[PDB]
């Protein structure tokens, strides 16, 4: 049976890392921000919460505005995601140092929940005012969910693979997890992968209002996100998109590029069991984790570390706790991150992956934002108050979206 | 190096399949109409048409329309393609005998092009006649693309993982790439996968006839789609939606099933070329085959058939040709289905597996309609006039979608 630690899959190692959030475009500065106990959430004011009443005017808009960036040209022939996306595969670029990679062992996977959604609902509208012909012949471009890949191997030179798997909230991380299948079953040596995802707008803060998915303290909105405290009442939304370059440990080597971790291992599996809740008994999630495990050579004695998927949803929250003890990693030191930066759908896997890779790299968890009073049934070790410092050797990343998709990553330090 | 052939890959087995068609609901109806010269593809007699003037009049819709079978619950709660999906899950999982399976070694992935978009659309709507509170609690559910591989996960019970691949026209067979990644992993022991895609509309036949992709041979709907024929001007779209259920040929002779096909090896890759159009030179897509092969454990000399891609675009045949040529299997019979069943973007790399499978299980491939007059630029040897009978012992399936995603897929007689 191969696994990364008896050497039947190569070892891969995780060499760059972009990423943009709610506290600032520079993924070292939203670390240290998070070490510091800042949130990104912020009362919204935007103009449709006061046209919609909404009952939810929090959340988390990116500090700097993707479009900061973009010119007229790429306003125009890309979606909102295909623009993150350019913009952080040449941030990510460069921060690996521009390297020459061989096209045909390179590969891009990058994940998104709801994707372009926007240029297909204003295809409709132009064409109802002059017609088929009037339709932009770069629409077909702008319209498909794979657009923001696609744009990123275009930019890039991926030739060995450019792909885009659709699961929700766990998207940016499955795409992490099919970026590593392609280099360890030998179809690649290298990989820009992540997640990507639209801005905070009325429509999805009104879906998931509607299932009462969301929290609604909006007079603190700092202190809304509260992942695994007794008193949450549901997630924020914080923006975000983030990206990483993984490749085989001898080709960074053979570069010169120092890495900042491991990719073990990934497991992939389902609940069936609710078309939006998790199963209760946090079985199928739990199994995930311990495929990662498997498939990394290690033992749940071996996890010090788990990025916990933490929505700070009533029923989320407790599913997981139950998912962590069927994975045998309770006794791991947990962090949710959507505490401080809420929750992005496709792309906050992806996100909270990068931030696992920190936490190994500088040996530190963040504190959990809002959580004061543990909850009886959420028996687990959450760091909280000030950052812990400790010798992490192996950590989870959870990401349990929406549909019951789960997708854990097994990550080991360098 | 592990393959199929020398035992380091599990054996795969195709053990049921479904689609449904624009010549029929029923799969081997559509292989007996395939082989009788019929094609799907008829005037388009929708309002739309006229309403617009659109250049395309012609197209095929489903012979029998999923809505049919739909009630008014299903109608209200589910887009179109999630309908799709629950009506060629219940009719595949029958086919193959409503097996009681482990549902933690059942996975599905199924691949969209473009997927809920209809819902999106709608949902703005209500929403600014009534507000946020009106809108359906159900919406998150109806409206991400990965809705359909959901909703036939958690109707067969399926916790191995429910994955959705997006790439344009190479969806439906990057899907079936994917399962058999997770089988061959050891990830799943069963999967059911394949592809779906929503009717034919003014929006996706105005954008493409926008690119100068489609043909506009409006007074003879039947000869207007001619894959590698010197007089092609284009593809013409024709609704689909195809499953296939593969497992390990241990769990098919396990539980009883006879095998249809074998599933040996799949192979994808990127041009990263341009946002639409195919490299000329054919060399990544050829590539895609090549790598097909490497897991298969074949050699191009091994390669009997090959069902073409073939849209019938100019630029489209051409690059494949070349592709086929440097994959070393340009002495193989070749069959393009667009020919008779129009391009199904999503589904239609799904539905020409299927019928890559029914041709090695028959012997038999059908004539390629309309190919008249051999283009001097395309020497390929195109199954024409009658069907072919022979001793087909190995095959690929090419899907090679806009964007520039290639996936070929390898399959082999029982
Ligand atoms: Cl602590
Ligand atoms: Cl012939
Ligand atoms: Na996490
Ligand atoms: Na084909």
């Amino acid at each position: 049976q191969p696994s990364t630690a008896n050497g039947g899959f190569p070892s891969v190692v995780v060499t760059a890392v972009t990423a943009t959030t709610s506290i600032s475009p520079d993924i070292e500065s939203t670390w240290k921000g998070l070490l510091a106990g800042e949130s990104g959430i912020h009362a919204l004011e935007d103009e449709f919460v006061t046209k919609w009443d909404l009952a939810v005017k929090i959340g988390g808009h990116l500090k700097d505005p993707v479009d900061s960036h973009m010119g007229r040209l790429d306003m125009r022939r890309m979606s909102y995601v295909q623009r993150m996306g350019k913009l952080l595969g040449g941030q990510l670029w460069e921060s690996a140092g521009s390297p020459e990679v061989d096209p045909d062992r390179f590969a891009v996977v990058v994940g998104t929940g709801l994707g372009g959604a926007e240029r297909i609902v204003e295809s409709y509208d132009l064409m109802n005012a002059g017609g088929p012909r009037k339709v932009s012949p770069l629409a077909v471009q702008m319209i498909m969910p794979n657009g923001a890949a696609a744009v990123i191997g275009l930019q890039l030179g991926a030739r060995a693979g450019v792909m885009t798997p659709v699961s929700a909230c766990s998207s940016g991380s499955e795409a992490i997890a099919h970026a590593w299948r392609q280099i360890v079953m030998g179809d690649a040596d290298v990989a820009v992968c992540g997640g990507v995802e639209g801005p905070i707008e009325a429509l999805p803060i009104a879906a998931f209002s509607m299932m009462r998915a969301m929290s609604t303290r909006n007079d603190e909105p700092e202190r809304a996100s509260r992942p695994f405290d007794k008193d949450r009442d549901g997630f924020v939304f914080g923006e975000a998109g983030a990206l990483m370059l993984i490749e085989t440990e001898e080709h960074a080597k053979a570069r010169g590029a120092k890495p900042l971790a491991r990719l073990l291992g990934a497991g992939i599996t389902s609940d069936a069991f609710h078309m939006v809740a998790p199963a209760a008994d946090g079985v199928r999630a739990g199994r995930a984790m311990t495929r990662s495990l498997e498939l990394a050579g290690l033992s749940p004695a071996d996890i010090d570390h788990v990025n916990a998927h933490g929505t700070a949803t009533p029923i989320g929250d407790a599913a997981e706790a139950n998912a962590i003890r069927v994975a045998g990693c309770d006794q791991a030191a947990v962090y949710a991150p959507k505490s401080a930066l809420g929750h992005s759908i496709g792309a906050v896997g992806a996100l909270e992956s990068v931030l696992t890779v920190l936490t190994l790299r500088d040996g530190v968890i963040p504190p959990t934002l809002n959580y004061e009073t543990p909850d009886p049934e959420i028996d687990l070790d959450v760091v909280a108050g000030e950052p812990r410092y400790g010798d992490y050797r192996y950590a989870v990343n959870n990401s349990f979206g929406f549909g019951g998709h789960n997708v854990a990553l097994a990550f080991g330090r360098y």
